[PDB]
């Protein structure tokens, strides 16, 4: 579709920029000595201040599909939100929290999500202490390299699934996926109870072989 | 059971000492300005180089039972690892990689878990540009205060699942509980196939409500 | 009535501290060497990070009447006007841009009141090339020493000038003050035309002398 | 007409640069990396250091019609204002002060105007607590983007207000705008009143619509 | 007699501290951790800033007898000759030029006597390039420890020397002090040529051993 | 005759260089930016390390008459020595103190001569508080700008004046220059003794008018 | 021969760059101001971080015959140690330790010889108090500027000393050497014992005139 | 005997009070924060700056046997040579050079013996590219825990072997050491010619057993 506007570079906006390829990146960033690791991962530079409305404004931010904010504080990327809301209040943002009490001040600037990576890797070194599995889990289903991948299926509109609740339906039982949750519009529940009636529109969170991904997409089909 | 000792400071440590209240943690840093912070997390401060053996001997990691290893940069994590294996080369050591490359010389060096952050951040940067069902997952299984919990709960000897298949078992219609993956020793494997038999040892890790866990541990009981 | 809190200390706060007697201030700061001069000026003085909500917690941020804020750069002041409407919603907040750019998203964030000095001091210094009786002007009607004073009146409920005119009026002929403008809510209309009608609770902006405002007062009274 | 001088860089002579277009502006500064944003600004950048006599004579300060002094401390400004005064008894110089205290000094030291911006900020923010009706007035009045302006309107010699009170004259009834002051040499008497007798050369200070200022301006004629 | 003001600490100032011993003196600095080199000396320490005017007036330069001033650069020490001329207009200012063009400005702005020592060292440094012993004068006829001593002995009212010239007098073969000027008021007159008449007020400035001041004073007493 | 090389960039050197006009200087500075104020001033410029001994050689220290050391501390000043007198060991080097106690030092590193002249403006400002004369002495005859000069003239070979004593000689009587000193080789006298004989070869050093000048060189002739 | 490789530039590598001319080089460093000096003192200056894999392998580190490591710490160096063990497992890696404790962290991280500096150097100015010809013989044999040298003289197949002791063989009196050791692998007998069977392939270290080390060549021949 | 004063802290220093037990030390530092890592090795801690003449009498210069300086770059370690040799020109100073450039420097301010460490170590990893047996002798001769030791034996006075050539004495073939040099005062001739004479008070350099130590101790008694 269009393009993606990355402003801020860093370790996290660099395994972001890799796994994106195929489509067209734009960094707007402040160093300018970084314009050659950009341009070799494959993304077009913008020179420039992501703080400031016409450096934000020059790096088509307009035009994106989804904004990712990764500055070097939690209140310059405050600052970078609110910019980004100034000329487009119809953009995804995607932030990054460096503290875990900014969380709920970078949802309050704008971001439609917030993915705090030290509070996941303080979590995981928390739960690593008995035995790792909980780690290993959450860093295999995320790569995209093994054989179980994460993918979210949705409902068609007009499909054979509509009204039916999850303990009639027994997906994994047909098909093989584990269906781990159910999301509709921008809230998720994780395992949810046997009563609970699918709509037209629910996007399936489910994990599975991509032989099962496709016999799952077979069997909800309109 | 005993202590956990911490080498280094950051927001890492920070949240894994918030999640290790009613333990005890020695942490073991340069910075004395930070003795403060790490005394109002019920943490016994030491001061000290980590990548020095007589500094790591100091902070007690022959009778503990984890190191949780997160300096600032990878080169110092590599060290303190090396120097941690030269005391006691059997306790459990969890690492953090700041770069992606160096995952396999932290393995190497001596570390049972890497946990790499930037990796897991730029993964569910990269996945959340549609829509971020996989990040809310993430970031709500693993906080100890949501309605799901992630767990392992371990296969005694004697129980009613020796040899026992994972279709014939039957989990998620008696018990309730998302059977994600079945682990054991340093393995894992998610999603597991219908022919699995089971063996008395082995890992389950699952997700689900905590009356679906008593369910659980009293249907594999002995 | 209330306390007064203040977030940051600067030549600006320092001024609003001077103008501020018979209140209750509590001013919250980083510095350490600043309680001497916080304290000589009677305020009381809160060490803490402004930018932190338990440090604002701790300044009593919710039973204020209005907070000041006056930080470093407007990065920090958006973060910090973030922070006080995480803890009350409805508090009064008085801002202060460093920059022309950051005014909108001072206003995005939650203050109530931007004021920018430099932008004020910009336009005052490139409209006293020729004459500067613009200068003189603004700077004589704000100190509370001189003998014309800019008031605020409100036209109180039931008085005699609700749907009069301001030609019918004719406050300046009989009361002497100089209606400069008339505001309601968080809108204000200077040189009002001759066509528009008084409402209760409007609040009419005058400069005159003191018994000429107690003439007005008592002209608009039931 | 002839050149202005702005001694120093900041965000008040940034912003007095921009209202100050179509004229020739000289900054002299001592930063070399501040060259591109004056010449984008659209000011010729002279090279040197505001306080010694030699750099300020390379930037034509004989010949000006005013220059503007805003430099980092108190002390520079005065020794600036010193400076520029060795050179020419005559121009006009404009200084911003840093504190209250050194109005009085940066007078004696020989400035023509002094603009103090934190005493400005600092009695709007304490005016501003209850309602801000007056930096909204002062804000928009200043702002050359408003429907109304204040404009200076000069008496000529010959008009047919010499020797008239400003009671008898009339002016906001006939002509639309608002008297809010009138000027003399160096002084301002603001609501000046009604026995005050005109003169010939007195400046008249007034806000209003530019079609009530051509008329009043047509009204003043000889 | 009454105390010595010493505003800003340099070297300098720490030799002059050094050569008033048996005195009283007030240091004032803004830098607090000079307290120990300061009170070795014998000098009472008062922390302030030496521009500001109630900082000036706490290190008590009303009833002081002369006011050294060696600030930082030479901006500041204009800026602190005003703060001190502001208070009391009588008091004896040395100041310290930091550079050749200020000096005017600093006797101007209001100090007594300027000194400035890169001058003196630059004059010293180009005329020593054959051999030095207009330095080794200047640098041996200063210090407190020498055969031969530079002093200033006053004419007293009723002398033998009045209306006397100096052929007549015969100072050198008579005392043996080399007479190289007689002052008055605030002139010094090198070499006085043959025909000078002495006044009773007149300071004879002479270079001799303390033999020969002795023979001196005992030879112009009354 | 020769060149004369300047080893760092100070006032004192820039005074230095303002009295060197007509011969010859090189100026061996690291600082790049300074390069048009010593064209300006009238010297060469060689960029470079003063301390290393490359280039204090390309400097042309070798041929040179005299080297003038003027660094930022008396450590690099010690250093700089030490590299010209492991280049060349007749050449003159004359240094400057900034500290006290180095004196010693400086002068046992190599320095021929060491102008310490914060020691001077110490004692000025020392002997500057009851009356001023000492510094007015000094500031002036070091000027070559006043009516006496003080200039050293040697007693030539042959003379009329050798073995004859300055009590003899009355060189004061019979020319009015006043003998304040008789120099030989690197010791000075200062006010010598009435039985003090002269030699040919010392160096007198006097204070006159330049008629009284060339007259003591027609009276000292051989 | 083939290349060699220096990880990092510091004074050890410098000089170890003055002895290496003839060869090729390549110094892979951080900073690229140093690529003047890298220039200037002949070697290929290579941009990269010697601590990753790829900005070594850039720098052909497959080929080379010796890598020279000596980065800021020692972490540093353990790391740039294992990468190039990573990419090849026959090169020779030559490292510099900073501290004691990490010469045997060095060699089991691969490293063919660990060269402390601050070992020795602390040895020699211990060893120095009394008097210092241990430090004489080692700055003077290392010295390739002095009448003897300290050469390595391998024992080629077929020679004459196969089988005869060191007591047979006689050395020192029929060629003129000094016969300090004798090295088999990577061993070294320092004094070896007059039962020492000499073997083929054997190296021999000894020091002498070059007159000398060539008698003893031709005395070794086959 | 009597003490030893140290000059700085590093790693040098460190093993040099190391290898320093039996002795007193007197160490002087400016650092107080290594109070712990001095008094830990067995050394008194002297706080003070050892560029300073009185901080170097607090630590007893003047009664010391030898002074070891050791200071973060070689200005400051010739400004405290010059210092140490003002107090006691006849103590015995051992330096340690930064550069190579500095050794003359170091040698003409004052210092008995400059031991630069990175010039050896520079030249033992270029003479270890091929294989290290240099290195290893030069490593393993100086640690006081081999079996061969490099031990300076002096010729008592009427000794056997005054007048003695060294192969009329064959010291090798009777006591088995390895004379590698022959010194006397500040010179040593290492591999000395066959035809050189002994004489009283020379100091004899060799490695060997310390039986064979022995054997020669008691070979040249009379
Ligand atoms: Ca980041
Ligand atoms: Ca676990
Ligand atoms: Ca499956
Ligand atoms: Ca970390
Ligand atoms: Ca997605
Ligand atoms: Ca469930
Ligand atoms: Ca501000
Ligand atoms: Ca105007
Ligand atoms: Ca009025
Ligand atoms: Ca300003
Ligand atoms: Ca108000
Ligand atoms: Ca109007
Ligand atoms: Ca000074
Ligand atoms: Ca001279
Ligand atoms: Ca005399
Ligand atoms: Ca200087
Ligand atoms: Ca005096
Ligand atoms: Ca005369
Ligand atoms: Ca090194
Ligand atoms: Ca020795
Ligand atoms: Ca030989
Ligand atoms: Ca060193
Ligand atoms: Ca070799
Ligand atoms: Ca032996």
């Amino acid at each position: 579709s269009r393009h993606v506007v990355i402003c801020g570079w860093s370790e996290s906006t660099l395994e972001c920029l890799r796994e994106l390829r195929g489509s067209e990146v734009f960094v707007l960033a402040e160093d300018e000595n970084v314009r050659k690791k950009v341009l070799r991962s494959g993304a077009n530079f913008v020179h420039g201040d992501p703080t400031r409305v016409s450096d934000l404004e020059k790096a088509n931010v307009r035009g994106a599909r989804a904004v990712i904010v990764d500055l070097e504080s939690d209140s310059e990327t405050i600052h970078c939100i609110l910019g980004i809301r100034k000329i487009d209040e119809s953009v995804r943002i995607i932030a990054e929290a460096e503290r875990y009490e900014n969380i709920e001040q970078l949802r309050m600037a704008g971001a439609d999500q917030v993915i705090s990576p030290f509070v996941i890797s303080g979590r995981l070194m928390s739960r690593s202490i008995d035995d790792g599995y909980e780690a290993m889990f959450v860093q295999d289903v995320l790569a995209e390299e093994s054989t179980r991948r994460m993918v979210e299926v949705p409902i068609p509109e007009g499909s054979k699934l509509e009204g039916v609740s999850v303990l009639d339906a027994d997906i994994h039982d047909v098909t093989g996926v584990i269906i781990i949750g159910v999301g509709r519009g921008d809230e998720l529940i994780i395992d949810p109870p046997r009563d609970y009636s699918f709509r037209a529109g629910d996007i399936i969170l489910g994990i599975g072989k991509p032989e099962e991904i496709e016999r799952l997409k077979n069997y909800i089909s309109a």
